[PDB]
């Protein structure tokens, strides 16, 4: 029913990084 199942990948953590390491530790 399907072509060759073509895979689409709008976000893959290819967003960048969204997550931040914690700066806040970093303040000391």
């Amino acid at each position: 029913g399907s072509k060759d199942n073509i895979k689409h990948v709008p976000g893959g953590g290819s967003v960048q990084i969204v997550y931040k390491p914690v700066d806040l530790s970093k303040v000391t």
